[PDB]
């Protein structure tokens, strides 16, 4: 059970990694942990939880199912089953499989705030969280959005609370933000891995997650208030516009992620670039970043001969999307591999790198979220760093509790 | 047939019957509007000269879209070529790439034209004819000969000075032509679908009267009316470009539509299921809701059941969900089989901007041109897609009339 | 070689005369100035496309921008999977080649790449220093050499920035300077887009660095100084703040603006492209009355620049073709040529063209001196000096001739210095 002592580690690297110690709300930090925790036992151990979650699972298996319809259409056969039969794994194309559900599920936020049921669901869970672990009204809206719909798309609710909120709030946003695994990742997780109601239970774990970490960071400053143009007619209106928005959102989303990956080759390249010359070449990244957060990987309660791939894995989670990280995962999960799952590594690995830890993600949540408020963008740069540790121990919190459900 | 006139009869007094004031209306033009609505159907859809002058207009249009797709191989490759098809089948035709690069290409063909001055002599004439039998004014009159053409956002460039001064009637003229109208680009796009090209061309030639009928029927006018680019390939760029994000909206907006429409029908499949209703689906509810009016139209019962769906989805949706949905008909492996005068009538009654989206639409850009007018534009609001509709649907009546009364075609 | 020297010096001759010809004011044009530039043209010729060290120089330059440009892959591989695999190649033969996706992303990464060299502080560098070169021999003004250099790297992609507080009040020959060697300029981010699309590379290269001075060669030669430059002690900067905010919001900020960009010339393309067809099919028509209805616009261009692509050292058998495309360079842009240019570069091309004339082609290509770009420096710059608009405008053809004969020079030092290869 070395489960507790690695989170005693991680909050130990959050108090290192906090500006202040003394402002510390002890009653919403440890109120929040205990909420996930509770939460996890809840959705998975205990008290035939699993049965909600089938059916939550069920119901959003069926909205994936209804964006990738519309996708269907609008992409023809270049999504069906044949372009696995010619090109293998390659045939899945990012682009065109996961991309378009941003549209997808901005037009049914939209949808939603039109009919008025996002209002209910974020009025009552920001409610409960907000009297549990007292933050303020804002932030719990956001994380409580994000346990539905997306990180990119989440910030569109804020917008009259971002210029208000200090930089503690802000920070919130950020964070839970970057480790919220809903709307177009889980879809596109779907695509793949396809293990719901894991990606289920990650996403409740990790909203008062993101809660924790970012109170660990930059606990509190002040207060805030709400402050109150181009509105929805009609349903349609709404539809198409959040599609729009949506979509120039995803096409950003997708130069991101180009820019990015294309970015960390570069890197290698550099790296092996000053190899050859030290005499000592063939030198990749993974293997540096394996090393690098080797004992952090063992920490959460990895045995060490996996804990080295895991490791690596999750170096490339931090500084590449999590969606190539996941590559190689599987590509150790395929058969002929000197690792093993332990049954318990391949679970706390998998809830790891459910979230975005990706610079990328920093880049279009700063980016867009300036684009916002763009006095505050300065401010919100500053913090995505920090924002991207946070987020990353929320997932990894998330699945050292795993860990603890691994047993038995 | 008389069935017909008994469709005419009907709209039209749908029409009065809204009518802010009945007695207000000026007979000589309204039914100038409708004499030349009509007189246009007869020409194109009957006299052997006037189907015969229409082929070689759809021939040429073709030849154009045909370039388009020349383009269009350039850019995306082999991957419309036809390999695609033995491998995916059907699904070999992806609508993205087959269909969107035509608003590109047409937005940029129409800016270039609108450039030379073609659409400015042509718009100047038709303006003319109009405001000659009908007695309108220079600047309603510009605009409905316009809204032909083009579209989308270069269309108000004409009507811009004008719209500050221009009075309640003239500018809720401009709203209903320019619904009842298509652009040059969605055109093509339809091409592109499968959809019969003659029809679309008379529809787009009849709107304009039509929208003008309408529109004049609704919002008679009671008080006196009045009255950038460097070089060629910049033109041509400008075009491009501002299509290209017309484009990515209009590819946006159905995939979240199309899937939006899909969960519904999850969900009312859902709701019926208890009375034992899983076939129970958004489109059979709109089809039995407008069956009556998809008859009086002329269209027989059988095959008013589905018109009746296809003309909702296109109310309460948009035109592209509904031509998604028609063009299945068409194709020659399809199981059900329709008649002539049902593909005519659906053909142009489906034929126009008119729906929902289309208020939000003009009610931001005008807003954008001129902004105090805007609470009399949402004031105005659903009244302009009514007028539109109708226009697209009285057009629809005249084809069945005369498409039925001699042959036409598939 | 003889001839292949003498008629090379010719063309020089001929390209320089022609400016003159057109030059605003015959007298006061500084010869150190122009001459040093001209010289400096054909020295860098000298170094990259003659000596073994320019080719070493270069070819490792070659090698290290491909190896960037296979990270970028990495990046479409990551996006687009399979569609950009060799499967497609083998399934869709030729057509397997899908522009789109192995081309514009590109785009958007170096749009990046090139953000993030500028905010390292890389860029400024490198450009301070080569401007001060280019300040020092030509004895131009700071702000010139600074855009003369800063457009070698980044191009109308981002602004150069570097002018910004320089532009609102910089003089004519400053001003049709920095418009001059805007137009004869390649910016990084589309200089990859025609590398994957079968362009060779180190002529690229070599092109830009070549551009750069005949830029403000033929600048200075067309519009003289006639006034004074600025000092630096005389100008407020302003232009706080703004765009990055660090190295990842650069990289972003780089990424976003090159999409957009690559979503532009893509449109761009479809309607050049298909423009071409349907008034070569008007044209065809037409001609189909006098006898020649395979009569096209690409024929008519090339029957008319014919003459130049002669004077520029192409041999008369494959000086229509030269002419054609050079021609559709100037009248439309320069990624229709090259489009319609590499089809000659396959080894199973119907075609063979002589490596001189391969080289001449394919710097006569480089730059983005158009009909069509003249909009783009007028809109550009207006945004930073409104007042100076007019002005712009005014200059807009000299310009794109400017660019154009600074390309076409380049290309000539290329024919001359190949045959001595
Ligand atoms: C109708 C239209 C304009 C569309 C104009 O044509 C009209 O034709 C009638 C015929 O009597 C004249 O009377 C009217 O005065 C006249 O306006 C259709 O004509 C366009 O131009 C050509 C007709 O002049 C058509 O030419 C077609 O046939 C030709 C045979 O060689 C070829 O050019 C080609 O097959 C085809 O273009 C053209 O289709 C049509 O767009």
């Amino acid at each position: 059970l070395h489960s507790l002592l690695g989170m005693a580690v991680l909050i130990a690297i959050a108090v290192l990694l906090s500006t202040d110690r003394k402002a510390i709300n002890i009653r919403t930090v440890a109120g929040a942990f205990l909420i996930q925790v509770a939460l996890g036992a809840l959705v998975l151990y205990v008290p035939q939880g699993r049965d909600m979650l089938g059916e939550a699972s069920k119901t959003i298996s069926n909205v994936i199912a209804y964006g990738n319809n519309g996708v269907d259409f609008l992409f023809g056969g270049l999504v069906s089953e044949k372009m696995f039969e010619v090109f293998g794994g390659g045939g899945f194309v990012f682009a065109l499989r996961v991309l378009p559900m941003i549209v997808f599920f901005s037009s049914l936020m939209a949808v939603l705030y039109y009919i008025g049921v996002m209002q209910l669901l974020i009025k009552v869970i920001g409610g409960f969280l907000q009297k549990m672990l007292g933050t303020s009204k804002a932030e719990s809206m956001s994380a409580a959005a994000l346990i539905f719909v997306g990180q990119t798309e989440a910030p569109l609710v804020v917008r009259p609370y971002i210029r208000r909120m200090t930089e503690s709030e802000l920070f919130a946003v950020m964070s839970g933000g970057l480790a919220s695994v809903a709307g177009s990742v889980l879809a596109g997780y779907v695509q793949m891995g396809v293990p719901l109601p894991y990606l289920i239970a990650a996403s409740f774990m990790a909203a008062p997650g993101g809660l924790l970490f970012a109170k660990l960071l930059v606990p509190e400053t002040e207060r805030t208030q709400n402050d109150a143009d181009e509105k929805p007619t009609n349903v349609i209106d709404a539809a198409a516009s959040g599609a729009v928005t949506g979509a120039q959102i995803a096409i950003a989303v997708g130069a991101s992620l180009l820019a990015f990956v294309a970015l960390i080759a570069m890197i290698n390249g550099i790296i092996g670039g000053v190899g050859g010359w030290f005499g000592h070449g063939d030198l990749t990244l993974q293997a540096i970043l394996g090393w690098l957060f080797s004992p952090l990987a063992w920490v959460i309660g990895v045995p060490w001969s996996e804990a080295g791939i895991a490791g690596s894995l999750i170096g490339q989670k931090v500084v590449i999307n999590e969606f190539v990280a996941y590559s190689e995962f599987v590509k150790y999960l395929k058969p002929e591999a000197a690792v093993q799952l332990s049954d318990t590594t391949k679970a706390i690995i998998s809830f790891a790198l459910c979230g975005f830890a990706n610079l990328g993600s920093i880049a279009v949540l700063v980016g867009g979220l300036s684009i916002m408020a763009p006095k505050r963008r300065k401010d919100v740069a500053r913090l995505g760093i920090k924002a991207v540790v946070a987020g990353s121990l929320s997932n990894l919190m998330s699945a050292v509790i795993a860990g603890l459900f691994t047993g038995l």
